[PDB]
This record gives C-alpha cells, structure tokens and sequence, in this order.
C-alpha cells in the first residue's frame, strides 16, 4: 500500500548501492556464454545487473522481494557454478554479506512506505 515512484526511486538507489559492492564489476552484465560454454547446463536463471535494471525500468518489481530474489540469484548462480577456491566464489560470498546489509536498510526504508 504505497505510491509506485518513491519506490522505484528507492530501487534504483539500491541497486547503484548493490553494484557498488561489485567493485569488479563481475555481475554487471550477464555471464558471456562465448566464453562459457557449459554455463547453462546447471544454471536455470542467469541474472546480472544489466538484466536487474531493465526489469526495474520495466515495472517488473513492484515488491521488495522481487527485487531482492533477483540479487540472489546473481550470488546462489555464482556459488553454485564456480569453484569454492576462485576469485568469482569469494566475491559472490563478499556480495552476499556487504549486499545484505545495503537491502535491509532499503527495506526498512520501503516499509516505512
Ligand atoms: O566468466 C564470468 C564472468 C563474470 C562473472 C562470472 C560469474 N560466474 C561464472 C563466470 C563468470
């Protein structure tokens, strides 16, 4: 029960706040299956930040977790594919703790709402 465009505006300040923790920039846009090409045979929903922002532009989230279900899957695809002793793993681990932190502060926000 809130008006849709403060939301969208606090979507959109937590995702640049998200993609900020990815100082590699890994997961701004989809993983290159050119250069891997085994990447679908066990990851069902490839997601990056790239494909996140289109779906917030294109109304897609309109709850939190909608948004939020999304961030994971970057993080769970990337555990899930890579090995626990790469550089790819770790940032996903990296992500999962410094981007939980930035999406429970932006929920109370929305909550407030
Ligand atoms: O090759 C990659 C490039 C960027 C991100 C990746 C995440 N998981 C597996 C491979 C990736």
């Amino acid at each position: 029960e809130m008006q849709l465009t403060p939301f969208l505006i606090l979507l959109r300040k937590t995702l640049e706040q998200l993609q900020e923790k990815d100082t590699g920039n890994i997961f701004s846009e989809p993983v290159p299956l050119s250069e891997v090409p085994d990447y679908l045979d066990h990851i069902k929903k490839p997601m990056d930040f790239f494909t996140m922002k289109q779906n917030l532009e294109a109304y897609r989230y309109l709850n939190f977790d909608d948004f939020e279900e999304d961030f994971n899957l970057i993080v769970s695809n990337c555990l899930k594919y890579n090995a626990k002793d790469t550089i790819f793993y770790r940032a996903a681990v990296r992500l999962r703790e410094q981007g939980g932190a930035v999406l429970r502060q932006a929920r109370r926000q929305a909550e407030k709402m």
